[PDB]
């Protein structure tokens, strides 16, 4: 199951809005059924002139277990949208293994407003896609998306009642690592 090819990000966004702080990932839709695993996810989205750093952390909520890591890419002259290569690192941000160059991640972002964010994820490992990934975004651990983010949900075709929540999944986070 590939990634959608229809996905663009939306126009007019202050990439300010989603270039700020850290954000929890508060709901998730993975499109391919044959996954098992839920996750907790948190970031930290950085850019300068064009070119997106950002320091990310996974919480895998079945087999508790975590994972970090940096990814860099440059913005599309488009719209709010990049594609990163990604080290893998530590809790203190030193590398473990430097970036494949065969794999990488395109986000996407869909709206975005000074709580919340939506956007899509294509994560690929050489040959294959991960398939679609949305992520519903907030400033605050377990706090509700606003009217607006919502409202993007059901513009880009999707229902909020598919999505995992992550609030209840007993996540454990690292917020030392996403701070700054
Ligand atoms: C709750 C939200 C999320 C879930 C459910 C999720 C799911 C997953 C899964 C299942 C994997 C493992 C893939 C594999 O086994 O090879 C993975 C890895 C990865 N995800 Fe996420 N993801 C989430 C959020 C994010 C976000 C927000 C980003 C980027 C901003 C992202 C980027 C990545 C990257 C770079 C890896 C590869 C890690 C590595 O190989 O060291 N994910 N994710």
């Amino acid at each position: 199951m590939d990634c959608s090819t229809n996905i663009s990000p939306k126009q007019g966004l202050d990439k300010a809005k989603y270039f700020s702080g850290k954000w929890y990932v508060t709901h998730f839709l993975d499109k391919d059924p044959q996954v098992t695993d839920q996750y907790c996810s948190s970031f930290t989205p950085r850019e300068s002139d064009g070119t997106v750093k950002e320091a990310l952390y996974h919480y895998n909520a079945n087999k508790k277990t975590s994972f970090y890591n940096i990814g860099e890419g440059k913005l599309e002259s488009s719209g709010l949208q990049y594609t990163a290569k990604y080290k893998t690192v530590d809790k203190k941000k030193a590398v473990l293994k430097e970036a494949d160059e065969k794999n990488s991640y395109t986000l996407t972002v869909l709206e975005a407003d000074d709580s919340s964010a939506l956007v899509h994820i294509c994560l690929r490992e050489g040959s294959k896609d991960l398939g679609d990934l949305y992520t519903v975004l907030t400033h605050q651990k377990d706090a509700e998306p606003s009217a607006k983010v919502k409202s993007a949900v059901t513009q880009a075709g999707l229902q909020l009642s598919q999505f995992v929540g992550t609030k209840d999944l007993g996540c454990q986070y690292d917020d030392q690592f996403t701070s700054l």
